[PDB]
């Protein structure tokens, strides 16, 4: 059971690094660590376990996080009321293609791996278009728009050792960008 002591944090060389891609099909090593994965965002988003671990409630993991420098990111955002949730579990994701439009969210964004908040705002594709391969090597491809757009791109920039602050603007970070999407936080 991977738990916050797993997480490594900012400052480690693994998060600045860029991660190896995967060659499919996985090890069986590799696939229980992605299942491990997408585990801990499970038990973080539980009261009850996430308290008795002492885990911080997160909706996405990137294998960089937790030390291996592979490809590999999970992402488990639960219903908002609209009947759309994401659980993903992806291998060589990448963005092949992205709207002009920005989108943020309006009070900045977190990390697991980053211990104390960081204040400005966060400009990303407010769509974009998603190829990866699942665990077993089968091909997935998805649009994203807002909110979800977001969180994959938070990881996907874990993998090129990219961290969400690398964002914010020095002057002006909390000044929204013209014409970018305002995602309500859900
Ligand atoms: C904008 C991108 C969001 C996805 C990624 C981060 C986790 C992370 O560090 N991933 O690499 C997350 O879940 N962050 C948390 C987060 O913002 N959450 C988690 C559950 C709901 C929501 C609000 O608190 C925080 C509090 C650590
Ligand atoms: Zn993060």
């Amino acid at each position: 059971m991977l738990t916050m002591k797993d997480i490594i944090r900012d400052g480690h060389p693994t998060l600045r690094q860029k991660a190896a891609e995967l060659e499919l099909p996985l090890t069986k090593e590799e696939k229980e660590t992605l299942i491990a994965m997408r585990e801990f965002l499970v038990n973080s988003q539980d009261e009850e376990i996430a308290k008795r671990y002492g885990l911080r409630s997160g909706v996405g993991l990137a294998a960089p996080q937790i030390n291996i420098s592979k490809r590999m990111i999970a992402v488990l955002i639960p219903d908002d009321g609209s009947g759309k949730s994401y659980d993903y579990m992806l291998v060589n994701p990448k963005i092949v293609s992205h709207s002009v439009q920005e989108a943020y969210l309006p009070t900045g964004e977190g990390c697991l791996s980053v211990d104390d908040n960081v204040a400005g705002l966060v400009h990303r594709h407010n769509r974009i278009t998603i190829k990866a391969k699942d665990i077993e090597g089968n091909d997935i491809q998805l649009r994203l728009k807002g909110y979800p757009a977001i969180v994959f791109q938070h990881e996907i920039d874990h993998l090129n050792g990219v961290m969400f602050y690398d964002h914010i603007d020095k002057d002006h970070p909390l000044q929204p960008h013209t014409d970018a999407v305002e995602v309500l936080e859900h």
